[PDB]
């Protein structure tokens, strides 16, 4: 699955880890991702990551 970048602090939101610590299971796309969820490193908003492909 893809992998994000949060353009802030370099935390690599991976589709195929989730976030289980924050409440989102492996395999969640970043879509699906509450629009509230935020980067767990610096809090930044889901506007602030970059998909990781060209
Ligand atoms: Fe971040
Ligand atoms: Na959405």
């Amino acid at each position: 699955m893809a992998k994000w970048v949060c353009k802030i602090c370099g935390y690599i939101y991976d589709e195929d880890a989730g976030d289980p610590d924050n409440g989102i299971s492996p395999g969640t796309k970043f879509e699906e991702l509450p629009d509230d969820w935020v980067c767990p490193i610096c809090g930044a908003p889901k506007s602030e990551f970059e998909k990781l492909e060209d």
